[PDB]
């Protein structure tokens, strides 16, 4: 705690006081967790915090505090104007929150997708039952029928009737087009903290156990922890898709049950099996089905926005960006000054077109062009349901979507508000997209062998 | 007194109404049960100086917190009662399909002398396919027809439903309505709130303070007017259990091997016996949980679920009106109550316990048992005077079931029952029986 | 005097807990701070009297604790006040719904029709699964007495019989929380448990917990030898592919599915019947569930509680105020001393295991960091246990040395690769048994 013993209460210059402050907290975060970083100057705060101010002293050193909180949500900014004494000014130092995400790894457990094909191996028996146990591979399935042999159904030199077997094993071949991953590692905040002044911006990660107590700034990141990310997840062609998709080795209809794991595909279900008749020749038999495949539901999974993918081999990391996490307590305590916090007004304009339908699956979609000045964290409204409560408007990227469902029936005129922006987006109503492939397969393919 | 009483009454009168909160009759019977900790101050701006109160408070519905606001050495001034209108979250729902138990079988059906089946069987959407070859035999002909383990007998068929039961999937993400009031001389002011941005006013300041994370479930079903969550079958997902038959826009759809097999005439058509076409678990349907924290808005085609019951963060409020000094008050709750206990043992249904609370103020009671009751908390107003709980004992109770709700310690009368039969929890084999 | 005067306000502060619902219990020697926090402080006067309160707020999770060292204006020192947060938890209890298992055999009964269709309904008892074959009687495959051809019936039930190896609860009450505060000055130290409603005020000391009521304790439980396993577990009556699939409520065994069923023809004798499967029963699937590490069980007769200790419940505000003192927060620094042993894979299901002997002089709660994704974020040292585990996802392949950091101790810990365990088991059972009679 040695930078905060230097006391520049009172300097005759005002430009080298400011000199001597911005220093002073330069090196004062510097010296601890806080690493520099290049500075970004369109992130301005548009909001203002309650504060609770007051004096420490310690010493020979008087100390002004000052006290406030904010929501741990990326994009989250207030400012601070450091003045001494009634002269003016000093020093503006900007808080945003730069980062606010929880992630988890999974680890792969199978590739499914549709069934292109089936594998057959049978036999028959002139007399006899059928083999208490049937030899079959690993994850193929048995099929067996006693009583085979009957007149005009025989093989060559078969005699026998309501005697007999006809078994096999099948196994299915199917082309991979999805990849099912399971949350292994528990869930983990990164929430990244900066600090802007003077041209100058300073940057640390914050934690739930420790606070970050500078001797001039003072940082304590306050939560509770519950976070859903789903346990069990599909990806397909680099999209996340969560729904009900089967755990490893769960075999229940829906998304996944059949599985290809490490090199064999295993699989579960009752296959379609029977035999046709000659004379004098062996019987042929008629594989229809063999796994209960219902890859088709896959279709049918929803898609969250509010996600990102990592791709590393074997392994998936799943990232929420964009929620509030908690609250960031801020207590900087710089010297003998005042403070008065401030924020900037933002300017946005907008445009807006949207199209779907209404009692639908896919409801409402909605693209705008956002234009904003500087970084803003906005609350957005509609008279139907958004699905994201808010967006954040950066003055790179103009482009932005949002989904709705409207419990009512909308018309050409769809009102979403933006910040003090409200927008009027054009809406054009389609009917709803005929559902196809919801039903069942029966028949995998047909096999005649 | 009465002149300054008046100038602060108005002038945060027209403070809090230059915002958006809006005005509403005050209601005498909401006072503040408990006092918080409170940190106090004294800011400067220019010539006047103003002292602020700051004092934080769960995010509840029935909670609330009283101030004093006193003139310098003197006392009293106002009362300002700070309450927590509401606090819940919500999500609205899209219909995916109905369901229920199968009433019926339609089947069609057709007959081949000679050659095997149809390698492809055509059929309805929806529909299953059941085949058969090697029909034809000594004995099970239809008239001309002389061969023998050959030709075939195919078919398709589908389960009719009664609909008994609607299932909605959650597709927006959760948002969170919170609504406080303010009540000075008989006068009311109330607002929402949000988590992004503060309400701050020259006199008054309010910051919500929450993490967002909601425990809404992703799929639901709704029968008769109630909300039932458990196992229950996303669209298009056929896994045995509830909902397993979903009907979506026309027709019913569904999966399982069809029970079949066919009769033999002499010199008619096969008959086909179909005892079994969809796999149809909707008795499944019965054993879902029904949940008592939430509660339903029903539109057409799409349900908004509510819930209003819990804890969604911290309230934190700065009141800085002008020179005067604080003291929060909070009054003591008032409540009488009997209660009837019914119940069993390491059963599914458990105890359900009836109590008569009455109280005089709004009263957000925590309530505390020997057994685990279901919901930790209760809210008590002088309106209802019978409210309901329930208990998982996990040992057996006697005659006297302790239960305290606020600080009035209460007797409830138990009587142990015998757990309800378990009825139905078995499949159905077969959905009927078709002969035709 | 200061004696006197620690002494007084000692007692003070004793009457104060000791008059509100603290309770008395033994000083824990190993508990002191290991962090300092932001604090707040100012003076509130009442009537002639003024005292000077200090604010801080601690994140409620087991372990936690901050420092107060209180001393008088111009004088050092009078006493020490220690903060511990000595239980953060959320717990619900659950409900057996069925017991479940492996399938052992299968009981059967069978009737057999010379003439006539099969009967419409199939006579069957509770839970068990109907088979029926329509035009048994045939050329070659009688009993005796049988004219017909192409006619007759056999039909039957039958029920798995399994060994009951598991069981399956469902949670009836919603998740409630257990925080427990204590309070170390002088060799006393005092207790109490904590509500998200009411603040708990004394003279003295002030505590308020926040928290926002949205917990994770999962729908449906399984328990394994005492252990709790959790994952894609069937809830009652629900007989879908998976874990739990055959379901012993009670006295009787329900379950689903399409029994394996046929018969074999004889001259002399009646029909035998081969029945491969009646239930399907896929309990090699609950081999693959997930074993929660942050859980633990109380186990009552029927019902089990879960109990989750090891999270972030929220928020504790204090508010002491003791007079006129003056207020300067401490905490200690740790040392630890430790090793680590690492063995594992990569893109494999069991990924790393890591044993680590930790030795702390007082009990810390660190957090713990690593090169590779560690399963859980943090770890609690106490000078009683020195065993401690964690598990890692490494997406890349690490070489002898695998540092960890636990608190401010660096440590190196052995990394052995092995190869990942062989998979058995995942396919499903065709054939639960062989039964012929
Ligand atoms: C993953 O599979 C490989 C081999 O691939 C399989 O090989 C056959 C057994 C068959 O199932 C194919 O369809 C697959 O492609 C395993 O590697 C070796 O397998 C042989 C089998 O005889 C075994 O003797 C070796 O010990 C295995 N190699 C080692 C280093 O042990 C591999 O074990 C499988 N991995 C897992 C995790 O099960
Ligand atoms: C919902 O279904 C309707 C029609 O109902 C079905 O129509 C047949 C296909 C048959 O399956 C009936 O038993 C059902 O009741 C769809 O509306 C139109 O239906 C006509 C029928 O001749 C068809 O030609 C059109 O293509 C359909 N669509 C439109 C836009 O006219 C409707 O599309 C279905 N809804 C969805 C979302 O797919
Ligand atoms: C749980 O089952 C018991 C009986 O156990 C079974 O009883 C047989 C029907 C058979 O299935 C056995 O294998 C089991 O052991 C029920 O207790 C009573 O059982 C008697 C049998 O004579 C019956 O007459 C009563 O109606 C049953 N009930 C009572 C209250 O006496 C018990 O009811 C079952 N519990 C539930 C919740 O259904």
């Amino acid at each position: 705690g040695g930078i905060a013993k230097i006391d520049v209460h009172n300097i005759e210059d005002i430009e080298q006081y400011k000199k001597a402050i911005t220093q002073k907290l330069q090196t004062s975060l510097s010296l601890f967790k806080y690493a520099k970083t290049k500075n970004l100057p369109h992130i301005k705060p548009i909001y203002k915090y309650i504060t609770i101010e007051g004096t420490e002293t310690a010493e020979g050193i008087e100390s002004a505090y000052i006290e406030s909180e904010v929501p741990a949500l990326a994009g989250t900014s207030i400012g601070f104007k450091i003045n001494s004494k009634e002269g003016k000014h000093l020093l503006d130092v900007i808080a945003y929150v730069k980062s606010a995400s929880y992630s988890s790894v999974y680890t792969k457990l199978y590739s499914t997708g549709p069934t292109s094909g089936i594998n057959t191996k049978h036999d028959e028996l002139c007399t006899g039952p059928c083999p208490a146990n049937i030899n079959h591979q690993v994850g193929w399935l048995t099929f067996a029928r006693e009583r085979t042999s009957s007149h005009g159904c025989e093989e060559f030199g078969c005699l026998a009737v309501s005697d007999g077997c006809v078994f096999g094993s099948c196994q299915d071949i199917i082309k991979e087009e999805l990849s099912v991953y399971r949350k292994e590692t528990e869930e983990v905040t990164d929430v990244e903290l900066c600090l802007t002044f003077s041209d100058k911006t300073y940057c640390t990660n914050l934690n739930p156990v420790t606070p970050i107590i500078t001797d001039l700034f003072e940082v304590q990141f306050k939560t509770v922890e519950t976070y859903s990310l789903p346990r069990i997840v599909a990806v397909q062609n680099h999209e996340i898709k969560i729904g009900q998709i089967n755990d490893l080795g769960v075999y229940s209809k829906g998304c996944g049950n059949v599985q290809k794991v490490n090199g064999t595909i295993y699989g579960n279900g009752v296959p379609r099996f029977d035999y046709l008749c000659h004379l004098a020749s062996r019987k042929e038999v008629i594989v229809r089905k063999c796994f209960d495949n219902d890859y088709q539901a896959c279709k049918f999974l929803q898609s969250p926005a509010s996600y990102r993918l990592e791709e590393d081999s074997g392994t998936v990391t799943i990232i929420d960006y964009k929620k509030i996490l908690g609250t960031i307590k801020m207590k900087a305590i710089l010297g003998d000054v005042k403070y008065k916090t401030f924020a900037d007004s933002v300017d946005i304009t907008a445009e807006g077109s949207c199209t779907g339908c209404i009692n639908c699956f896919e409801n409402i979609h909605c693209e705008l062009t956002l234009h904003t000045t500087i970084e803003a964290s906005c609350p957005i409204k509609s008279s139907c349901t958004v699905f994201h409560d808010r967006i954040l408007v950066t003055p790179n990227e103009h482009k932005y979507a949002l989904k709705m469902v409207c419990t009512e029936k909308p018309g050409n005129t769809l009102t979403i508000k933006v910040c003090n922006t409200k927008v009027e987006a054009s809406m054009a109503l389609v009917d709803a997209k005929p559902i196809i492939e919801l039903a069942p397969v029966d028949q995998t393919a047909y096999i005649r062998e």
